[PDB]
């Protein structure tokens, strides 16, 4: 198996899928110009920076790094903890660190799209009459699929007993950060302002040091969640998205019609690829929203529709939004992201949120695999976010640099 040269690689894909024909060159031209990268300045500093995290990544990563393809088109190894053990500074490759910064990074572009539906296989592929245009906006959610990404931000156990982790200091600022301090500020309860134990139904979720997750009742292996973290990161995660849409509206003159996607709760949420934890974080994606729109005018932001087709995180939001008198209006619908009416087409920018990789190229697998992917198949996305088919996205001209105040108002500059 004889590694071939990443462009040549991306475009005997989009061969292979028969992408390379559904739009036309002169639309094409519009889309791939619309792309923007809204980096936040506090990781992406540089253009350099930037376009590092936009490009020194695996074509298709699933499992956790657990298997994929490199951009070259050659298969993952068969060493375990491989990208575990990749450093800063990779010739290639982003380090565990380099993929939690260059997660703090939001990739835009007025996609044109053909279809909805595809995943999963319950949701029918539809066929748009016409194509429309969607502003898919790229966000890599936390992942807690593997051990050494986000895990390590937000999980305390007696592995690896404190976190250690300069640059994202501010997440901990008043919290715990060593595990058995942390059991003793619990003491007899296992939760608190700061922090919970897990439990996914009645008993908890343990790691023995040896590695390897069981459910113990809450003994001294009981792993913590760091929730005020969490919602600090979400805090970064949401201000980012919703300036990005907010300015895109108002660049485009309409107010947008955003799909806020549950970025994270899906395939990132499973601890492992076994223990799903979607239950107890989504309170804390949907609070940051909660907060920041009641804290922060969005003029271009008309609507934010949240897909949610769980129990759970349906009595979750609309126990959470009871409460909300914000201006933007809010609301939850079991409608696929990329699904929009020709009257919400025409009143509206329409917007979704890209629940992506920060470590595989846009668009991740080609089959309809995730939600991703199925982007990566219903629209543009692939040649407007890739660098192989759009090398604008490498181009300063189109970053914008974000800087997050204290009380998290977003200013953007151009260049
Ligand atoms: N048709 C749909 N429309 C809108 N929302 C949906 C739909 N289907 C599911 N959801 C919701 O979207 C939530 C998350 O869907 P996931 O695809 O797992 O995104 P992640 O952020 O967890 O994982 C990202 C990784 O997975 C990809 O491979 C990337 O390349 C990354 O590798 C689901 O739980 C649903 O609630």
């Amino acid at each position: 198996m004889k590694a071939i040269p990443p462009k040549i690689w991306f475009e005997t894909q989009l061969k292979g899928s028969g992408l390379d024909k559904k739009f036309q060159i002169d639309e094409l031209i519009e889309t791939q110009s619309s792309v923007r990268v809204f980096a936040n300045k506090k990781y992406l500093p540089d253009t350099e920076t930037i376009n590092e995290a936009l490009t020194k990544v695996t074509a298709v990563n699933v499992s956790g790094d657990k298997s994929g393809y490199f951009q070259n088109g050659l298969p993952f190894p068969n060493e375990a903890g491989y990208f575990e053990k990749i450093p800063v500074g990779h010739p290639e490759l982003l380090s565990p660190i380099e993929r939690l910064t260059g997660s703090k990074k939001i990739v835009s572009s007025h996609s044109l799209v053909t279809a909805s539906g595809g995943y999963p296989l319950t949701n029918p592929l539809l066929p748009y009459r016409k194509p429309i245009r969607v502003s898919i906006f790229s966000l890599a959610g936390p992942s807690f699929e593997n051990n050494y990404l986000h895990y390590r931000l937000f999980l305390l156990d007696s592995v690896q007993k404190i976190i250690d982790s300069p640059l994202f200091s501010h997440l901990h600022d008043g919290l715990p950060i060593q595990f058995d301090e942390a059991k003793k500020e619990l003491g007899e309860y296992d939760t608190n302002k700061l922090m919970a134990r897990i439990r996914l139904g009645f008993p908890y979720l343990a790691r023995f040091s040896s590695g390897g997750f069981y459910p113990s009742f809450s003994k001294s292996n009981a792993i913590i969640f760091l929730s005020e973290a969490y919602f600090r990161y979400q805090l970064e995660d949401v201000s980012l998205l919703l300036a990005s849409v907010n300015q895109t509206g108002k660049e485009t003159g309409k107010a947008a019609l955003l799909k806020a996607t549950a970025v994270g709760m899906g395939f990132f949420a499973k601890i492992d690829c076994g223990y799903d934890i979607q239950h107890i974080i989504f309170p804390y994606y949907l609070r940051a929203y909660k907060k920041l729109l009641s804290e922060h005018k969005f003029p271009w932001i008309a609507k934010i529709e949240f897909p949610i087709f769980n129990e759970i995180q349906q009595e979750q939001f609309d126990s959470i939004f009871e409460d909300y008198d914000g201006p933007t209006k809010v609301y939850r619908s079991t409608r696929d992201v990329l699904e929009f009416r020709e009257e919400e087409i025409e009143k509206y920018l329409p917007a979704a949120i890209n629940p992506s990789d920060a470590f595989a190229l846009t668009g991740n697998e080609w089959g309809y695999g995730s939600v991703e992917s199925m982007i990566g198949n219903n629209s543009s996305i692939r040649f407007d976010q890739v660098h192989h088919m759009n090398p604008l996205i490498l181009d300063p001209s189109h970053h914008v640099e974000a800087q997050i105040n204290k009380d998290h108002g977003v200013e953007l500059t151009v260049n």
